[PDB]
Order: C-alpha cells, then sequence, then structure tokens
C-alpha cells in the first residue's frame, strides 16, 4: 500500500525535528519511504505572533494495516515530537497525519482517511501534488481537480 503522510512541524527552527522525523518513518516496520516532497513554509491560521509552518508530503510504502501505521506514526509524535527547552520538556510541534492510505476509505474511532479535512488545506495539498499529481482520491475524485477548483495559492518552499 502507498500511504501518503502530511509531515507539520512549527518550531521555530524546524529543520532538524522534520528530519529526525523523515528518518523515523524510514524505520517503519515492513516499510520504506518512496518519495518525500519539498519543504514548504506556510503561515499559521490565525495571528502572526506564531511561528511559520513547516509542511512535507511522504510516500511510504507499506504492508502494515491502516492502525499499525498510525500507531508508529503515534510513537514517532510522541519520541521525536517535542523539543527539549532550557528548563523543560517544549510541547508537541511535530504532526503525523494519514492524508490516504492506497484507495482505502477509514472511517473509525482512531481513523479518518482520507484526512477530514485536507481538500481545504493548500499547504496538505500542494505537497501532496508534487508528488503525486496524477493522484486519484477513493471516491473517484482527482487531486488536480481539487487543486484546479479551489484555486489555493502555490507554497513558497522552506
Ligand atoms: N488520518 C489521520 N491521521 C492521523 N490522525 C488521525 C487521522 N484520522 C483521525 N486521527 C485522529 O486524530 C486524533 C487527533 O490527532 P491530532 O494530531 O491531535 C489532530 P491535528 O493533526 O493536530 O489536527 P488536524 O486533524 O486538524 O490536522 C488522533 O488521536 C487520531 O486518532
Ligand atoms: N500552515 C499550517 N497550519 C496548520 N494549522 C493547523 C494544523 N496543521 C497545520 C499545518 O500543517 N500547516
Ligand atoms: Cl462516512
Ligand atoms: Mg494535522
Ligand atoms: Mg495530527
Amino acid at each position: 500500500t502507498v500511504a501518503y503522510i502530511a509531515i507539520g512541524s512549527n518550531l521555530a527552527s524546524p529543520l532538524e525535528q522534520v528530519n529526525a522525523a523523515l528518518k523515523a518513518l524510514g524505520d517503519i516496520p515492513e516499510s520504506h519511504i518512496l518519495t518525500v516532497s519539498s519543504f514548504y513554509r506556510t503561515p499559521p491560521l490565525g495571528p502572526q505572533d506564531a511561528p511559520d509552518y513547516l509542511n512535507a508530503a511522504v510516500a511510504l510504502e507499506t504492508s502494515l494495516a491502516p492502525e499499525e501505521l498510525l500507531n508508529h506514526t503515534q510513537r514517532i509524535e510522541l519520541q521525536q515530537g517535542r523539543v527539549r527547552k532550557a528548563e523543560r520538556w517544549g510541547p508537541r510541534t511535530l504532526d503525523l497525519d494519514i492524508m490516504l492510505f492506497g484507495n482505502e476509505v477509514i472511517n473509525t474511532e482512531r481513523l479518518t482517511v482520507p484526512h477530514y479535512d485536507m481538500k481545504n488545506r493548500g499547504f496538505m495539498l500542494w505537497p501532496l501534488f508534487e508528488i503525486a499529481p496524477e493522484l486519484v482520491f477513493p471516491d473517484g475524485e482527482m487531486l488536480r481537480q481539487i487543486l484546479h477548483t479551489r484555486a489555493f495559492d502555490k507554497l513558497n518552499k522552506w
């Protein structure tokens, strides 16, 4: 199965967290990375007093079940999603979301795939389009179609 994972980090300087996360994704059992999008810089959807997000997309070939993959992404968030500050550990700044899991539709207590809001988010769609321009969603919607319809602005690279 090709799973598409969105990476987001809103650390002030996120490159080292993002790289640590990418390495960890490549260590997930029964899986391997196929391709990684560019890193993109995207404003937060609120006050400008917050750090930019770094957003990227990863194609991961996996034989894991969707919930097993989620266990691993959540583990990675726990293990390398927080950065040590001067006095204490900081809060979670790394987000690993499963955008698509092959052509599967998943609606459980733990999982909603396709990701419930990705079609509203240029910061999810654009990196995905870079690595999968011909992508078709389970219901037959095309990624190209969603971007064409909504006209979301292209993202600046990090
Ligand atoms: N496709 C998916 N990928 C990752 N987590 C998912 C998911 N579908 C549902 N979830 C659930 O989402 C819950 C909350 O995860 P969080 O990472 O805190 C939300 P977030 O990513 O910060 O916001 P967002 O979902 O608006 O992007 C998890 O406990 C997980 O079970
Ligand atoms: N720019 C941006 N904003 C966000 N806001 C909430 C959750 N994820 C994100 C994300 O990944 N990028
Ligand atoms: Cl449904
Ligand atoms: Mg998210
Ligand atoms: Mg999340």
